[PDB]
């Protein structure tokens, strides 16, 4: 495993999305890690429809659009509809409609999803190296992470009651202090450009490593 991984440089990552006021960020947290493994799987990135999920992935699948959801029940939408469109066929508009999927504009597919185990962020980093960006809850209720613009997110008050899904794109270590990368949907407005680094092997730091997942086409 290298000291450092990036998927962003790796071509690997769509741009930050905003999901305004509608509370979807679970969907936004699927979409990126398919998008990871559509573009390694055939070296085209798109950015795929999130509110695909929201109108379409529901109650059978104990979702709730914009009221909140699961990164693991949206990839077996995926697997059980056998399909996905891509944001530009099915745009984000920010609140619940009726299911408008067409596979007509279908631009990926899913066959599993695997749930790591709880709380090993050794397994979680040797899954962000050799596997690809990884869906992760993390608990985002303190103002110190909305407050957030630079350097290893560190919250002494955190705990691993998550809330918020968002994407690991990547790990390090910056002035010693490890850090894992994550991909938030707030916009490019928050922390550094839509980004934000939080602490690394601190003990489960907000139970960035409670809920891990991926898809796998
Ligand atoms: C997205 C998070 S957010 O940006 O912090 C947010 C805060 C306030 C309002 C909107 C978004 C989303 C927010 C849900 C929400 C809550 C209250 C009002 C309006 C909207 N959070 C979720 O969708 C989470 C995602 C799953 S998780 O990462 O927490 C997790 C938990 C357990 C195992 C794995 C992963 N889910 C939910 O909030 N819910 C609530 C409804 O039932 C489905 C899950």
């Amino acid at each position: 495993l290298p000291d450092s991984v990036d998927w962003r440089e790796k071509g690997c990552v769509t741009e930050v999305k905003y999901q305004g006021s509608c509370g979807a960020c679970w969907a936004f947290s699927a979409v990126g890690a398919l998008e990871a493994q559509l573009k390694l799987k055939t070296g085209k990135l798109v950015s795929l429809s999130a509110q695909n999920l929201v109108d379409c992935s529901t109650e059978k699948y104990g979702n709730k659009g914009c009221n909140g959801g699961f990164m693991t029940t949206a990839f077996q939408y995926i697997i059980d509809n056998k399909g996905i469109d891509s944001d530009a066929s099915y745009p984000y508009k920010a609140m619940d409609q009726k299911c408008q999927y067409d596979s007509k504009y279908r631009a990926a597919t899913c066959r599993k999803y695997t749930e790591l185990p709880y709380g090993r962020e050794d397994v979680l980093k040797e899954a962000v190296a050799n596997k690809g960006p990884v869906s992760v809850g993390v608990d985002a209720r303190h103002p110190s992470f909305f407050l957030y613009r630079s350097g290893v997110y560190y919250e002494p008050s955190c705990t691993q009651n998550v809330n918020h899904g968002v994407l690991v794109v990547g790990y390090g270590d910056l002035n010693g202090k490890e850090y894992w990368l994550v991909k938030n949907s707030w916009g490019h407005n928050f922390g550094e450009k839509g980004y934000i680094r939080m602490a690394r092997n601190k003990g489960n730091h907000c139970g960035i490593a409670s809920f891990p997942s991926y898809p796998e086409i």
